[PDB]
């Protein structure tokens, strides 16, 4: 332990060269917070601290600075001068840095990264995202509402052919976007060739049928970097541009296939998936990284979108309050954690056009009028759990706004008429809470929503839909 | 819940077309084990269940007092290719977010032979890396450079020079050292480059260098690794990869591009996954299991306690062995039937501690080697190799070589020294009154303060 790593009230932290970090902190018997919070602070940036020497000029520093400490209860602020991080925006380093040993230290029995802030500058060396929501509804040829998506089920074990029959059954009745399952893949019973092919035929019939295009979100996770970029350049020439979305398994394939496909395939809509977070985030787990630091580096990183639960609703119990600072992370352009407020631009706070769109966004207008290369991107929400057609608007209203993409199984599939009915009565019941008329009364007209209100007010799902 | 998952007692899984999997399994008060198993199972697996033929997991073993729960996955499921991050996301994926899964924590996998065909295993071995080193059965003796961010490209690499003029083997990069404007990875590599030169011209001896290559992006990963194999001897270099924070896809990657370069995993970020602390994961010898597969040819792991040494022996184990035992399933690393003699003698010579040549190098899989990161210091090493019962890993020392009081090289002397007694069987402060480098590291071993200890990895 060197105390060089502790720096309490060091006024510089605030000065744009540091991304700052908020840590649950707790050593092991017989080692003080401050103690702890030094070891952290030095394995997670210079390692050891050397007073001559090293690259720096004399008046510079690359050490990790604790800054503000509460022991009452066991928090911890780490300033990292954000130079010391790789360049090329690499988000993985980041991460190494901060979310590496230190959480392989037996002597840090707590450990647990409750926020982080990029300063503008940071910002900056970073892509964030460049295909959007907004770029998704103007494929789909629709404003201002939800996207309503759905998983397939069984989720692994349909051919092909059922498969996209299911998923022609799901956009026929008006859904929008299907995703595979995140470990969908070329499964000898549903080979991958064959998968995209059959889709690609069952929206083309949607297509004829309806008059309206559509999304399916290809899991594009694979063994390594040329088979993942060989699916994604076959999907490129089977399908037509906008028709598709890349389903990257952030966690388990990594940050690196995140910015990978950001980057060989910006005009995609990019969905992290992020089975296996649950690790890192739950807070079960003294040691990790929470849902909404996860959010903020999937944003930095430049996802289009990343899973959330469904803030609460329909979910017995649970909390909205992890669900609504995710998806307000992920969309806006002021967003707050639990310890920083955070503005996802380069422009510095100061500026009056920035303040007004911040003013405005509050009124509910977007903020794309300051330049696309000014901001960070929104990316949005991707609700997993049980949502059904009763639901949806307790949801739109819970969450405070429409920029998602929902993903639902029982309460599409599950519907007595069938997977095209279910569709249908979810948006009918869009319809309804737009228009403020009750399920009830808009449901007279509408068999669809009709026997989904009879039906989802009491059904007991065998298998519900389970979060992502 | 759908019970068509609970097959308690179903005999077909030992058939070997299942992965096996022991979690420790529990749910949120309120729900009982047989419903929270019958959840996890089928999360990762079909999702719900709907002509001789089946996909989906069987839970076919719980312990209530214990909260284990035995999971079978036909392994038919899993993406072809031999991708093991999709395994990871069919077993701790989803089934990490179930608020109703209190405890989710993978103790043990176990992977029949026909299932091992699919997979790389490891290429290029620690017994290549001997081979180039020109050295035979001791271990690879590693360091780490510090302060391990922060120095220049010529002050990285003349602490290189020192270790490796000492005798060190081998030196890494640290975990997230890379193209910082302040030591260019450029630079870096040309630098290290120049040491190793001038090492080798004056000892006469090579020496690896492990870079690290997790970069922003796969193209740049690979920019630098072909950069690397243009400025460094064949041999000469590993490649480094963090493979929790850059992904699996990464280590992968680097196994099929690069195959006869010795493949670094350092696992940094893993703790989350695998402390005891996190009831939510899968602990270090399922790690490890995966690393293998996966294809590693090297992991990190700790000092056995030099705390219990039998999670990093059992790593170890898992790492190295033809046959190695987890807390619930035994494993032969190869796809040779079971009941097969000459495996089954392979086996015995091996637990013999005797070599075996009675196989034949396509039907088994290679082994990884342990990366001891931790406090190890001349004082210590011959109690590590007792204690993990092989000298098939490299360390990477920091402390126990550079805080040496006569430097650097004099550390990586010292612990060559050590080696030396160890090996011939006499003990440190005998042999250590003709090597004044292993004499002051025994008397400064065992009473400095370090001020900036080693940490684990
Ligand atoms: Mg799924
Ligand atoms: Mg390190």
């Amino acid at each position: 332990m060197q105390k060089e790593y502790i720096q309490i009230g060091n006024p510089n932290v605030f000065n744009g060269q540091y991304m700052l970090a908020v840590f649950r902190l707790q050593g092991e018997e017989g080692m003080t917070l401050v103690d702890t919070a030094s070891e952290v602070a030095a394995e997670s940036s210079t390692g050891s601290f050397v007073k001559i020497g090293t690259a720096t000029a004399f008046s510079e520093s690359l050490d990790a600075l604790v800054y503000r400490i509460d022991e009452k209860n066991n928090l911890v602020w780490i300033a990292y001068p954000w130079r010391i991080f790789d360049r090329g925006g690499n988000v993985q380093n980041i991460m190494t840095f901060i979310a590496g040993n230190v959480f392989g230290m037996a002597s840090v029995k707590v450990c647990k990264i409750l926020d982080v802030y990029f300063p503008p500058q940071m910002l900056v060396q970073y892509d964030g995202p460049e295909y959007t929501i907004d770029d998704m509804r103007k494929y789909l040829n629709i404003q201002e509402r939800p996207i309503f998506g759905s998983i397939i089920k069984p989720k692994i074990g349909l051919t092909s052919s059922e498969y996209a029959e299911l998923c022609y059954d799901f956009w026929s009745g008006g859904g929008d976007f299907v995703k595979n399952d995140e470990p969908q893949a070329d499964q000898d019973f549903c080979p991958y060739d064959k998968m995209v092919q059959d889709v690609r035929h069952a929206m083309d019939r949607v297509e004829q049928e309806t008059g309206k295009t559509k999304v399916h979100s290809f899991n594009i996770s694979s063994s390594d970097y040329d088979t993942m970029i060989k699916k994604a350049d076959y999907i490129q020439s089977m399908m037509k541009p906008g028709s598709y979305a890349f389903l990257v398994d952030g966690i388990t394939a990594g940050w690196m296939a995140i910015q990978t496909i950001r980057r060989k395939y910006p005009n995609v809509f990019l969905h992290f998936h992020r089975a296996g977070h649950g690790a890192f985030t739950r807070d079960e787990n003294p040691i990790g990284y929470t849902v909404p630091v996860l959010t903020k580096f999937a944003r930095l990183a430049g996802a289009s979108g990343i899973h959330t639960g469904t803030a609460g609703i329909g979910k017995m119990a649970g909390s909205p309050k992890e669900d609504v600072m995710a998806a307000r992370h992920a969309l806006k352009l002021y967003s707050e954690g639990d310890y920083f407020k955070q503005i996802w631009s380069e422009i510095p706070e100061k500026d009056a056009d920035l303040q007004l769109a911040i003013q405005k966004e509050a009124e509910g207008e977007d903020y794309s009028n300051l330049g696309y290369w000014r901001i960070t991107k929104k990316m949005c929400p991707i609700i997993s759990g049980g949502l059904n057609p009763l639901l949806i608007g307790k949801f739109i209203d819970t969450v405070g706004t429409q920029d998602f993409i929902t993903t639902m199984g029982a309460g599409v599939h599950s519907h007595p008429m069938g997977t095209k009915a279910g569709a249908t009565a979810v948006l009918q019941a869009y319809e309804a809470w737009k228009q403020k008329i009750s399920l009830e009364d808009y449901a007279k007209d509408k068999e669809e929503l009709r026997a989904a209100i009879q039906f989802y007010d009491k059904h007991e799902e065998p298998s519900p839909d389970r979060p992502v």
